[PDB]
């Protein structure tokens, strides 16, 4: 199976390539930083729906508190006392990243602006919550 | 625009969610090492096939040789001299990772198998060539 740190670097790994993919449609949808192209956007769009459908849930074990991927991981322990609450914010994430992929393929700006902001929201949900502050 | 540092970050962590995705569709359908599921090789192939169209030559710049992301990057300079090289390898890559997503949405384990097979020849041939080897 997969080492601690393998597990660790994968999950890092998925959220920095989402990371990516975000700034790309908020410079296109949002700040007008980017020319807005619809194969681009919609390209970014399906990253960020194929890594929430990609299972990351095979890369969360207690034996990964603590441990080097990339970095020291950021996985807060309430992660494993709040089930309830992950169940809720990342079933969440995937219905909203799964909507986003739907309306970038020929949605106009504003309807992906709106879209974007439901995903953003999602993101931020495990802020300070399950994720260490920085 | 993006500091060298987060090109180079951007880049290391998309090709290592893509081999996180290619270990798990190599598991159910090469070294049988976990059950096969059409829903997960096919969730694993649309992470391949989305980062494969997601734009990664934007990630690619003189001024990233030698800088540090997650790690210094391993990118060689003849990448900048070799662009017909790396066009006909980057259509390739794309073309293979587009099929595989297509075959394994109902394909089953034999026609994933030779669709993978591709796939990972087309990552290998930026190996030694584009890639420094450790
Ligand atoms: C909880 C269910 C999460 C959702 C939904 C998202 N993220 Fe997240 N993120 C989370 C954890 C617990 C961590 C720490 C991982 C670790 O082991 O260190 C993160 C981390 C990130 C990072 C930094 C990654 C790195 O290189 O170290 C980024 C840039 C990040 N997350 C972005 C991000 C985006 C853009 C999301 C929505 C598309 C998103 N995350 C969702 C927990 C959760
Ligand atoms: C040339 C067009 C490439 C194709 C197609 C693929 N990869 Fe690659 N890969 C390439 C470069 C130039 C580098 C170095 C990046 C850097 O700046 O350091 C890589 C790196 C990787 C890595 C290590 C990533 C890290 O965390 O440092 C992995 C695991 C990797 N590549 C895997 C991979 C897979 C699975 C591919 C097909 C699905 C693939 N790569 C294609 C150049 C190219
Ligand atoms: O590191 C971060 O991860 C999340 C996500 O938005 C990535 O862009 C966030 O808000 C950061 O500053
Ligand atoms: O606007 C954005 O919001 C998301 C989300 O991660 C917020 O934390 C992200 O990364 C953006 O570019
Ligand atoms: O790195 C960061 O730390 C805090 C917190 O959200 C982390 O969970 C924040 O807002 C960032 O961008
Ligand atoms: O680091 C590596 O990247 C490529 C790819 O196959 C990822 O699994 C390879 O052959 C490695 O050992
Ligand atoms: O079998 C595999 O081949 C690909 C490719 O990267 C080969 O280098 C990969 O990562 C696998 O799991
Ligand atoms: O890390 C590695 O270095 C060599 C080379 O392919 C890199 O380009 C190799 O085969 C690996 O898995």
């Amino acid at each position: 199976a997969l080492k601690p740190e393998d597990k660790v670097k994968f999950r890092q790994a998925s959220y920095t390539t989402m990371a990516w993919n975000m700034g790309k449609i908020k410079a296109m949808v949002v700040d007008g930083t980017m020319p807005f192209s619809q194969t681009q956007v919609s390209a970014a769009a399906n990253v960020i729906a194929a890594i929430a459908n990609s299972g990351m849930g095979a890369l969360y074990s207690p034996d990964t508190l603590g441990v080097v991927g990339f970095k020291k991981s950021r996985l807060k322990e309430n992660f494993f006392q709040e089930q309830d609450e992950v169940r809720k914010i990342a079933t969440n994430f995937v219905e909203q990243a799964n909507k986003l992929a739907e309306v970038a393929a020929m949605g106009d700006k504003d309807e992906i602006k709106a879209q974007f902001g439901e995903v953003g929201k999602a993101c931020k949900a495990c802020h300070e919550k399950f994720r260490e502050e920085e």
